[PDB]
């Protein structure tokens, strides 16, 4: 059980920063939200597996 995303993002630049973030259904390997983001705030580039607070609005505040 693990995802692929070499840079997460789970520290204060949480999705607050969010731009062209594509979420998929990590659970087989990672129970978690897979996700691709880019972050409307400095046009910044991760991969986020929302294992934190604010991250909740990653997939919240993404999918809506």
């Amino acid at each position: 059980v693990r995802c692929t995303c070499i840079s997460i993002s789970n520290q204060p630049v949480n999705p607050r920063s969010l731009e062209k973030l594509e979420i998929i259904p990590a659970s087989q390997f990672c129970p978690r939200v897979e996700i691709i983001a880019t972050m409307k705030k400095k046009g910044e580039k991760r991969c986020l597996n929302p294992e934190s607070k604010a991250i909740k609005n990653l997939l919240k505040a993404v999918s809506k």
